């Protein structure tokens, strides 16, 4: 049916926006703090903190097999990042600060990528 293709057409455009949101969201960090997943060989125990990791890699590779249904979703997984590093990582810590810096400038990001998400469709 073409009534799935335009949903895939939204879906992949929404991919198309997310993509450059991403890209955007990542140059934020030039530390690269949060590009790849945290180790369970060099943290063993993170699981035992952070029920739900997440990070930019995952997101894209998530992102690439178009498995965001929606800015909201993509925000989710984004905010996490944020969330669990702020969790994990006292306040005085650089990975903290990061977090906190990411945040701030992703939500203008964010905020003009809710526009375009409703102004497009």
């Amino acid at each position: 049916s073409m009534e799935q293709v335009a949903m895939e057409l939204r879906l992949t455009e929404l991919t198309r926006l997310l993509r450059s949101v991403l890209d955007q969201l990542q140059d934020k960090d030039p530390a690269r703090i949060f590009a790849q997943p945290v180790s369970l060989k060099e943290v063993p125990d993170y699981l035992d903190h952070i029920k739900h990791p997440m990070d930019f890699a995952t997101m894209r590779k998530r992102l690439e097999a178009q498995g965001y249904k929606n800015l909201h979703e993509f925000e989710e997984d984004f905010d996490l990042i944020i969330d669990n590093c702020m969790k994990y990582n006292a306040r005085d810590t650089v990975f903290y600060r990061a977090a906190v810096r990411l945040r701030d400038q992703g939500g203008v990001v964010l905020r003009q990528a809710r526009r375009e998400v409703d102004s497009i469709g």
